[PDB]
């Protein structure tokens, strides 16, 4: 069962605007969804102190960055706090709706898309390089789910049935055919150690087979 929405006119709009502006520097995706990753998993830390118990989902606290060249995929995995399903239908586009707004205005007066992140709304900034985005989540207080957008005003949200994630967010970029550099190792590393090198958690790069 598998539910269609409308993303709000304002987010719609910046995906189009990531989409179809010409900007070369499209590599900073993934140090926003790193930093996404990190706040997630910061905010679970923090809950964690004054609830021991919302670790039983698991203790770990990491990032895994997974290249697959056979389904043309990369995947960064976190064991952050995860999102329910309000987050994903409603919460995070009305939160994201003033750092859009805000973010376009910036545009206009001369800023540039690189600096997306500092309006909160990093997250969009995978297609720059991905035609569709599965997000599959798992919060401590929500079931499984699975969030998809190929862009073109709609996403849907469904119960995800695959492998059980025990808390966190899989972010599983689907990349365009002339994005493959981004599932290279080498060029994993150079972003990595470019834009993220200081990042509070373990990332791991796993290596293809
Ligand atoms: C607090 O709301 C959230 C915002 C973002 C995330 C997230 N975690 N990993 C990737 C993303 C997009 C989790 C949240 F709970
Ligand atoms: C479910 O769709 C999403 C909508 C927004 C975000 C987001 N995370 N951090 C900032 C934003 C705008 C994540 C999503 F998965």
């Amino acid at each position: 069962e598998v539910e269609t929405f409308a993303f709000q006119a304002e987010i719609a709009q910046l995906m189009s605007l990531i989409i179809n502006t010409f900007y070369s520097n499209k590599e900073i995706f993934l140090r926003e969804l790193i930093s996404n990753s990190s706040d997630a998993l910061d905010k679970i830390r923090y809950e964690s102190l004054t609830d021991p118990s919302k670790l039983d989902s698991g203790k770990e606290l990491h990032i895994n960055l997974i290249p697959n060249k056979q389904d043309r995929t990369l995947t960064i995995v976190d064991t952050g706090i995860g999102m329910t399903k309000a987050d994903l239908i409603n919460n995070l586009g009305t939160i994201a709706k003033s750092g859009t707004k805000a973010f376009m205005e910036a545009l206009q007066a001369g800023a540039d898309i690189s600096m997306i992140g500092q309006f909160g709304v990093g997250f969009y900034s995978a297609y720059l390089v991905a035609e569709k985005v599965t997000v599959i989540t798992k919060h401590n207080d929500d079931e499984q789910y699975a969030w998809e957008s190929s862009a073109g005003g709609s996403f849907t949200v469904r119960t995800d049935t695959g492998e059980p994630m025990g808390r966190g967010t899989k972010v599983i970029l689907h990349l365009k055919e002339d994005q493959t550099e981004y599932l290279e190792e080498r060029r994993i590393k150079e972003i990595v150690k470019k834009h993220s090198q200081f990042i509070g958690y373990p990332i791991t790069l796993f290596v293809e087979k």
